[PDB]
């Protein structure tokens, strides 16, 4: 689990969107696993507009953030899941790490500010949702 708080957004991976996202909805896309909801209250998370290929990530299920170099974001073919069938997911990078299915959410970031969300993974392979190219989240 987990989001970015940026402005007053609220962005999630949209297989873990809640009741209360859907229905204060700002935008979504299945094909990028993402959803952003409106939010109350201000946030603190600043997004990067870079184009660093190294950065930091937090998994949760070892409770630690770890170095990484991940791809370009990229269409990559992704397993089935209890979420999605097998597609081909967009804006998607990929790096070596650990995760599990419940790692999605943690945040990867770069000393710009935060690059994405993870999203995929398995075999010592981590994949991330890039949220760079959404240059609405830093206004309204
Ligand atoms: C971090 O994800 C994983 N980690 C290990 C094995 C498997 C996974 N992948 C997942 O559970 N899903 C759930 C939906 C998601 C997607 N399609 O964007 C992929
Ligand atoms: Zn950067």
């Amino acid at each position: 689990s987990g989001a970015i708080y940026v402005g007053n957004y609220r962005v999630v991976n949209r297989h873990l969107a809640t009741h209360n996202d859907w229905a204060n909805l700002v935008w979504e896309d299945s094909s990028r696993d993402l959803l952003v909801s409106s939010t109350t209250a201000q946030g603190c998370d600043t997004i990067a507009r870079c184009d660093c290929q190294t950065g930091v990530y937090y998994c949760s299920s070892r409770r630690k953030h770890y170095p990484v170099s991940f791809s370009k974001p990229s269409l990559i073919f992704v397993e089935a899941s209890e979420y999605y069938p097998a597609r081909y997911q967009s804006h998607l990078m990929l790096a070596v790490g650990h995760s599990e299915p419940g790692d999605c959410g943690g945040i990867l970031r770069c000393q710009h500010g935060v690059v994405g969300i993870v999203s995929t993974g398995g075999n010592g392979l981590v994949g991330f949702a890039d949220v760079r190219d959404l240059l609405w989240l830093d206004e309204e």
